[PDB]
């Protein structure tokens, strides 16, 4: 089984190389965050005419998360209960092909001095319950997505530079942290303990082609799918396209 995350910066941009991902070498499920597209402008039609099963939860301008696979997804599930009033589209969940897999596009939270950080704090907190509770009940879970955090300084190019700052910053890395203590593993660091493996590069400066990002898409899996672990790897290639997104997609693969 093989399943991917894509933060897309725009379906509506990205929808031609999303389509030649599922067309050549495709994974059984695809998840994406910054749909940036409203609920009725989600491209459903091109996708589900490629033989895709879709679904998401969008909003204009901002936001936006989908979960795409040729199972149907099951027991869909929106957002957080422990925040059951943010309009904010970041988290859907559904199982598929018996794996509960949670998609999230996780608060950026802009600066540490920024309101939108303790937007952060409190959103990472609503998040760490659900995925708590769903785990109680699915032995097979996957929580992916663009988490927004480096959980180590190896994850951070040029360390120094980010010491405190967004992405990097020490409670950051603890919320990252509380997620794995719900008893979930950081796969691609399961699979690559050393070495970095960037999955965002600003597009200012030309950061990708200089190889100088930050790893926060990450995809953290229970025991079982742990157990069954064969690769995670960062499609660098879909990176390195003409008008790519800033974010690579993230690939785990399990082998039973
Ligand atoms: O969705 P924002 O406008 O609060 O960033
Ligand atoms: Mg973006
Ligand atoms: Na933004
Ligand atoms: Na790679």
């Amino acid at each position: 089984m093989k399943i991917t995350t894509w933060n897309v910066n725009s379906l509506n941009v990205r929808l031609p190389q999303v389509q030649n991902l599922l067309a050549d070498n495709p994974p059984d499920i695809l998840v994406l965050q910054e749909l940036k597209l409203d609920q009725d402008k989600f491209p459903a039609a091109a996708l589900q005419m490629m033989g895709w099963h879709c679904v998401w939860s969008g909003q204009k301008t901002y936001n936006g998360v989908a979960i795409v696979s040729r199972s149907v997804p099951q027991d869909v599930h929106f957002g957080l209960p422990a925040l059951p009033d943010d309009p904010q589209r970041r988290v859907i969940a559904a199982t598929v092909s018996g794996v509960r897999v949670i998609n999230v596009y996780c608060v950026n939270g802009e600066a540490l001095d920024s309101p939108k950080f303790k937007y952060k704090e409190q959103w990472f907190a609503a998040l760490t319950e659900f995925v708590r509770d769903e785990m109680t009940r699915h032995g097979k879970l996957v929580l992916l997505g663009d988490f927004n955090i480096a959980p180590a300084d190896a994850d951070c190019y040029d360390p120094e530079k980010w010491h405190e700052k967004i992405h990097c910053s020490s409670v950051e890395r603890q919320w990252f942290q509380n997620l794995l203590d719900l008893g979930l593993t950081d796969s691609l660091r399961q699979v690559h303990p050393e070495g970095a493996f960037y999955t965002w590069f600003d597009y200012r400066g030309a950061m990708f082609q200089r190889k100088l990002g930050l790893r926060i898409d990450h995809i953290l899996v229970s025991p079982a799918m742990a157990a069954a672990l064969k690769d995670v790897r960062v499609d660098l290639e879909t990176r390195a396209l003409e008008r790519p997104s800033d974010h690579a997609p993230v690939t785990a693969e399990f082998d039973w």
